[PDB]
């Protein structure tokens, strides 16, 4: 069921009715007709103006949109405002790069004249998670809206108000009905949408289980897909790391959004000589956390998104300890109605311990000890994920060399994760395939139409 | 079973045994280790020199490789020689472009420095068809080899000698064992390969059925894929078409490789005023066909690839006629042990006729009649396929404007299909997704690894 249940009080705020089969059919036909309209007639200029208007409205009513996310999945109101700003940046970026990104591409050949057009393909289905209600949508809506692919959205069950308000936001900006439509549907209906001839692609962000189910259904129907899955990013601290700068990013690196970030710095990798120093520094940092009302500007740690999320993180901590891990800090239950989990630090992780290979979507620092840089690289790559990662070193060329050896899609030098409109986002292995954002994400669902005239 | 049965005499020449579970396991491990070796050490220059050597050997022994394709699937020896020459060009092209294509790409950002590397990902599984034994393989092997992705191949059951000899060719070029390995496996074993963690991607060229099976399996395992499926390309003749130039390309457009080409000109779309004239012309061109021994340089029409192929084409022709189509030329059996089908032409096709929407992988010309350019476009787009197509017009500007309105991946002006290393190849709808060749095909299974350094 689609419901808004405030993670801070655990009170049901809204309950939405699921979309009917007839409604779904009407939505797909409307989207398909809109696709044909944009395919036969050039309406790019209008879409550009509309996307800029989406950005204007977000600026103006930022606090309202920020509060909706907080009440939906519990993130700090201040973090929610930051999320809105990034959405404004993404919307404006694609509106500005439109003409450039859609330009035809000349091809070098001495046999004749050749180039390819970048054309739209059809209706795109987007399946998104709750950790960044607006950002997850905008990452794919903005580029596809500009190319001309109408979109249908299946958002997470716990952030229906965010999903619904995004659709209303685009309609308010003046976009034609059908540009994007939220779908309060079940898993079976999602299968029907993917099997619908009017839908030409699927982009999903979420868990491996959901990804495997959606990709399997898409493959059976010959629909292209892009998958953005979990991560268990390695944060590697080399011997020449600047610890003054290190202390400044630690809180953000693992406790931002209460650790519910695919690119969170889940696995800290430190050298023997810095091991004790780091355990003490991370503990000092985690101790500054102040949990409570996410709407209060003083709160610096939000409650997890749901009761189930809290239960899973707590069980993972228990599992780690039961298999030999060492409890460095926290691990103490928080007495409060909200889904709170206190910052916790575990170490003494070994390959025979299950948690060594598991992603923990919570405020849990994990410390891995290595004796050399080569050992650091080995541990970083001994993972089923390959999304992000950080290399901390005062020597830029050194950091760049080590980063290249990490089997992952993204490497952040001397900093936790960052996402910007101009930077491609995506990974490898179980983190998925394909990319979102930049010009790379822009063409995921565009048809490169070759035009060839031989001499 | 994997067997070489000469289409001209229907004589079984070779019978190969299937690879075992252990053999498959040994191959995957070897390929996986080779991937690691190339990822840890720089062996690009050697791979470049080795790819050039593959081209040199193909050049030197062109006739032996050509005859192998002729004996496997029956194409004209002269055509087979042409395929080899294209393979030589594809090989030389990626060897020469290697450095340029692998260069790191700078990303413009005002927040700091950013760029992304083009790194290898792992072992790639290629599934190929018999229509172009060597070209189908080279299209994907050349780019992935340069990238550093070892490859495993599952080729068609009727062209095992081609598959086996291609592996021997790469070995003879000095490439390390495992660079590419042919696999005489079953469909079940193909599923195991896709589910093996050492395999990170799958590129298939073939029928919709095979495509859906492999893509569905890949999706379930979170593996990225590219699909090059069939086509039912429209060959549109506009009002200002140069009929002298038209007559020169017609034979090739539909009878090349006996019509067994995905980008064959299967649907001729002509205006009322030109209808009768085109019927006469196509009939005149088709009458020049000389079927017989494909090794004979006198032959201009080869037998189909198998008895089943022949049976399917003949049934499609019968189906068309039973539903209202008109027989304009041919349609009579050829008495000979070979799998021969004489050039046939049908017209009077209506949307109510099943064949109107079916691809015919044989020497069957189909004529659609329209009254205007708008109708020509509607017919061309009223298809489940969208691979290639042709626009015939003396006014290039006009031809290009019309081509842009066709929903397909490629448009050839005043000529039938053509494939070059520098040109991207692929389509939309049931024709698949993704592109081969060019730079686009080069990055299908590349990990664009982002390196970001904030100010
Ligand atoms: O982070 P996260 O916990 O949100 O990751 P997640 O559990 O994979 O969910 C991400 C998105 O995928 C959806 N989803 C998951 N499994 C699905 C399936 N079998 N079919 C269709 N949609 C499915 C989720 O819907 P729900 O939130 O409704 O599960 C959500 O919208
Ligand atoms: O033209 P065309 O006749 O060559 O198109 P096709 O029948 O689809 O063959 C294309 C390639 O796909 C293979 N293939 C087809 N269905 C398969 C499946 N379910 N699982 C694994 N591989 C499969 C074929 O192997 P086979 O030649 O062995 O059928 C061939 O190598």
């Amino acid at each position: 069921a689609y419901q808004t249940i405030y993670p801070y009080t655990n009170e049901v705020l809204h309950t939405f009715d699921n979309m009917t089969d007839q409604g779904l059919a009407d939505v797909l036909e409307r989207a398909h007709l809109l696709y044909k309209k944009w395919r036969k007639e050039d309406h790019l200029e209008e879409r550009k103006a509309q996307l800029h208007q989406v950005a204007n409205i977000l600026r103006r009513d930022r606090d309202k949109y920020a509060e909706i996310m907080t009440k939906d999945m519990g993130k700090l109101f201040t973090e929610a405002q930051g999320e809105v700003d990034l959405c404004a940046d993404i919307a404006d970026y694609y509106a500005d790069k439109a003409d450039e990104f859609l330009m035809s591409t000349p091809l070098e050949t001495d046999s004749g004249q050749a180039y390819y057009l970048k054309q739209s393909t059809g209706v795109i289905l987007a399946v998104e998670p709750w950790n960044f209600p607006y950002y997850q949508i905008m990452r794919v809506f903005a580029p596809n809206f500009i190319v001309g692919n109408p979109m249908v959205l299946k958002h997470a069950s716990i952030c229906p108000r965010s999903a619904q308000s995004f659709e209303e936001l685009v309609l308010e900006a003046g976009a034609e009905a059908g540009s994007i439509t939220n779908l309060f549907i079940s898993y079976d209906q999602v299968s029907q949408v993917i099997a619908d001839k009017r839908v030409v692609g699927v982009c999903l962000t979420g868990s491996e289980r959901g990804g495997a189910s959606i990709a399997e259904e898409a493959g059976k129907n010959l629909k292209k897909t892009t998958l953005e899955l979990g991560g268990d990013d390695a944060f590697i601290i080399l011997d020449d790391a600047d610890w003054d700068q290190l202390e400044k990013v630690l809180y953000f690196s693992r406790l931002y959004n209460a650790g519910q970030v695919c690119t969170s710095s889940k696995r800290f990798i430190v050298l023997d000589k810095d091991y004790d120093r780091f355990k003490e520094l991370l503990t000092k940092v985690f101790k500054t956390a102040k949990w409570g009302d996410p709407m209060d500007p003083e709160t610096t740690l939000a409650p997890l998104s749901s009761a189930q999320a809290k239960a899973d993180v707590l069980d993972q901590i228990k599992l780690a300890l039961d298999h030999g891990a060492e409890l460095v800090y926290g691990g103490e239950a928080i007495d409060h109605p909200g889904h709170f989990v206190m910052p916790t630090i575990i170490a003494g992780l070994t390959k025979d311990n299950p948690i060594y290979y598991q992603e923990i979507f919570g405020p849990v620092g994990e410390i891995y000890k290595v004796s050399s840089e080569e050992e650091a690289i080995e541990v970083a790559n001994d993972s089923n994920y390959g999304l992000g990662g950080t290399i901390f070193s005062s020597n830029q060329e050194h950091a760049k060399a080590v980063a290249a050896k990490i089997e992952t899609g993204m490497s952040f030098i001397n900093s936790g994760w960052t996402s910007l409109p101009e930077l491609p986002f995506g990974g490898i292995k179980h983190s998925g395939y394909g990319r979102e954002l930049s010009e790379l994400g822009f063409t995921s669902f565009v048809n490169e139409h070759l035009i060839y005239i031989p001499n």
